[PDB]
């Protein structure tokens, strides 16, 4: 039966029954039976209107509950009013018997509406205040689902009823206030909130600003109280802002300062709610394509906290080389999350370059570092054991690490080749091939050629040594990569064969456009390329330096061909560098070996027509290559991009380099170290020079990539040929990467020759200058001797 019904004898009946405690389940009932409550409006009220009046006057202290205990367990045995003289029994608890009526409450008024005297809001606003209420932290999910539903429950009505008084003042819904709004910051600073209720507790002020109307109250009001925060930003932290920075050596702190920033909510994950408010205010409440963002930044940026980040930052690091207990992750992460998080402040955004790195130093710790303004080199100052756990800790990238671009520096690519580690992995229905296995390159137009595109690896590749499409399973490797070595390799055709630029190793080979079916087959490196990537094994066989960065939108390598092919960088210093007067034009159009796209292509804008200029000094050498890979064979090149961008989906983008993938799809290239120490022209550079045989002696010490991704940045076409590389691969393939001193300014860069090999080795110091600029401009790859 709908509509009103029964009014006491249920209610005055419950004078006992609010006086309770049960193991849950037997409460589902209650549940239930109260939702059939409604229709009645007076067993749903009356009663439970005075019940946070006793209950403000009762579970307020059990005294208190024992005094509602008399006045009401009583009232039911005689007249409403208090009576029997009743003594508590502890047939009730105020956490058990509060949080089940609030589930209650939660699961039947949230179908109530129309009608949500302040009592009820002062017990909603004062009594509100007890640590009755503030020391509660198990049921505080509960409670601060409450807080949403409340501001939910008051948001669907705060529409006008908080300010239209027919609904919501029922009990006096006073227009917004901010005193509560205050105790928010009084109070869920505390460690109440936990990192759970922490977050909803984020979403509970959302809302806050959010509801109805309390966009022009509750959200100014909290950010009043944001602007507070700052005040408050060194509670503890100023005690802490050295705590940390004294340790150093074999010093311990303990954990006095750890449960500051180690503590969520206490702080750190303070300066995470401040740098949330603003984003959902711009992140969530706006939307990029409506957010400002810089003013978002602009927060945090000029209301950044600049004080406290110089004054702490240089009290971090010395746990590096401290031995202290408390001064860890623990207490450094909460740093490192909000100094990294935040993306705020000062200049963060200035990657770093390599350079010949004077010759050393010793960056003992993030020395005495300012405010963000000088952070990611903080980051590279710890980078000791910083780099390290990047190596071994991708949930900086997702938690810390918020926005990034100097971070590379200690997020090297061995850090984000360690997420590609998981990342490595980062419906494949049939694809019937035959590929002869030898062929492969030179049959895949006809029997592959990425079967177009993508559905290679969108079907099984069936591909077969010669007609066993199994034998290594679908999409065999094995030696289908090693043969083409062969098949790519090319022999046959012009798709690929020993260049003028590298007659060693076989990249494009200009002509390509020739072979009537070089755009099917550049449709198999588009994908075999990408497909070895998104597929098992790789082809050791090295293509050249240049072809790395054509298989994305990158361009081609210029100062490559100062080692790739002198030819088209050394013997034309006529341009670029050596010697130009931004006259020579030096025959502005590189041999055309293609015969495909045969228009004596321009190595500048206008190449014959226009002199090679301060502009186009390096577009004349540059577009030699873009017109060996990126021009001679571009239309080719169209296919190479359509299955690489197409095989391929977030693979380790922009983290190994040619020499990193050459070090990965050729392999880390061998080497003959023995050859290597009695070799490399090593008198050439005037060994014992004070430098020189010092790495002809103390030939290991740089490192096995140094020896070898070297060997690419010495050749411009990799192809280690061992022997103590007289050999050494390029448009000729000779000289021990000749190791010519040619006197220069002690710091002049190896403008090496692979033709004619020349790597210049100035008047070094002992060791010192010969290490560190060689021995990481070497592990460039294209930004070394390639793009840069």
């Amino acid at each position: 039966y709908f509509a009103p019904l029964i009014d006491r004898a249920g209610i005055a009946s419950l004078m006992k029954s609010v006086f309770i405690s049960k193991p849950y389940i037997q409460r589902e009932i209650y549940h239930e039976l109260f939702y059939r409550l409604c229709s009645s409006k007076q067993n749903r009220n009356d009663l439970m209107n005075t019940f946070l009046f006793i209950l403000s006057e009762g579970i307020i202290d059990q005294h208190s509950l024992e005094k509602v205990y008399n006045i009401i367990s009583s009232r039911a045995m005689g007249h409403a009013k208090t009576t029997t003289v009743r003594q508590l029994p502890s047939d009730c608890t105020p956490l058990t018997v509060a949080n089940q009526t609030i589930e209650i409450l939660q699961s039947l008024i949230d179908a109530d509406s129309r009608l949500k005297l302040r009592w009820p809001l002062w017990h909603l606003f004062s009594l509100l205040d007890r640590k009755l209420i503030t020391d509660e932290s198990v049921l505080m999910d509960l409670l601060t689902r409450i807080l949403q539903v409340c501001t939910k429950t008051l948001a669907v009505l705060s529409t006008s009823s908080n300010g239209k008084e027919n609904l919501s003042k029922k009990f006096h819904l006073p227009s917004f206030d901010e005193d509560d709004l205050m105790k928010i910051l009084s109070i869920i600073m505390l460690d109440s909130c936990t990192t759970r209720v922490f977050q909803q507790t984020l979403n509970i002020i959302y809302n806050l600003s959010k509801l109805q109307g309390c966009m022009s109250i509750f959200t100014k009001h909290l950010v009043s109280l944001a602007i507070s925060i700052m005040s408050k930003l060194k509670s503890a932290l100023d005690g802490l802002s050295r705590e940390v920075g004294t340790i150093t050596t074999g010093m311990e702190i303990n954990s006095e300062l750890l449960q500051k920033f180690t503590l969520p909510s206490s702080d750190q994950a303070k300066l995470l709610k401040i740098l949330t408010t603003v984003d959902f205010l711009y992140t969530h409440k706006r939307k990029e394509e409506e957010r400002n963002v810089k003013d978002l930044q602009s927060l945090y940026d000029k209301m950044n906290g600049g004080p406290v980040w110089s004054s702490l930052s240089e009290c971090l690091s010395q746990f590096e080389k401290s031995q202290a207990i408390n001064t860890s992750a623990t207490i450094l992460l909460p740093l490192i999350e909000s100094l990294m998080v935040v993306c705020r402040r000062s200049d963060l955004s200035q990657n770093r370059n390599t350079a010949v790195k004077y010759e050393d130093a010793k960056l003992l710790d993030f020395s005495k570092t300012r405010v963000e303004n000088l952070f990611f080199p903080f980051t590279d100052a710890h980078k000791k054991l910083l780099n390290q756990m990047i190596r071994s800790n991708p949930k900086l990238m997702s938690g810390p690490f918020a926005l990034l671009v100097k971070n590379p520096k200690v997020l090297d690519f061995d850090n984000k080749r360690y997420f590609f580690n998981a990342k490595l992995k980062s419906e494949r229905p049939k694809l019937p091939i035959t590929v002869r296995r030898e062929q492969v390159f030179l049959d895949s137009y006809r029997a592959l050629f990425f079967k177009t595109n993508d559905e290679i690896k969108n079907s099984k590749l069936e591909i077969t040594f010669k007609g066993e499409s199994g034998v290594d399973a679908g999409g065999v490797t094995r030696e289908w990569y090693q043969v083409l070595s062969r098949q790519m390799f090319n022999p046959d055709y012009a798709l690929f064969l020993p260049v003028p630029s590298d007659k060693t190793t076989f990249h494009p080979n200009r002509t390509s456009g020739i072979n009537p079916e070089h755009l099917s087959f550049f449709k198999f490196i588009g994908m075999i390329i990408g497909k070895a990537i998104r597929d098992q094994c790789f082809l050791d066989c090295h293509f050249s330096r240049e072809v790395y960065k054509n298989i994305l939108g990158r361009p081609v390598s210029l100062k490559d061909m100062e080692s790739l092919d002198p030819d088209y960088y050394k013997s034309l210093v006529w341009i670029l560098e050596n010697d130009i007067t931004d006259i020579i034009e030096e025959t502005f159009s590189v041999e055309t070996d293609d015969y495909g796209e045969h228009k004596v292509i321009n190595l500048i804008e206008g190449g014959k027509d226009i002199i090679v200029t301060e502009a186009n000094k390096q577009d004349y050498v540059k577009k030699v290559v873009e017109y060996k890979l990126q021009t001679s064979v571009k239309e080719q090149m169209d296919n190479f991009l359509v299955g690489f961008y197409a095989l391929i989906s977030k693979d380790l983008i922009t983290i190994f380099d040619e020499q990193e993938l050459e070090l990965l799809i050729s392999g880390l290239p061998d080497i003959d170290v023995d050859d290597w120490k009695n070799n490399t022209t090593y008198v050439n550079y005037t060994a014992t020079c004070k430098e020189v045989s010092y790495f002809w002696r103390a030939v290991r010490s740089f490192d096995a990539e140094e020896r070898a991704k070297l060997l690419q940045f010495v050749t411009g076409t990799s192809k280690v040929p061992l022997n103590g590389f007289k050999e050494l691969s390029g448009v000729n393939g000779v000289c021990k990467f000749s190791i010519h001193r040619d006197f220069g300014s002690s710091e002049r860069l190896p403008s090496s020759h692979t033709c004619f090999n020349q790597l210049n080795l100035p008047p070094y110091e002992s060791y010192e200058t010969l290490r560190g600029s060689l021995l990481l401009a070497i592990n460039e790859g294209h930004e070394g001797f390639g793009l840069a």
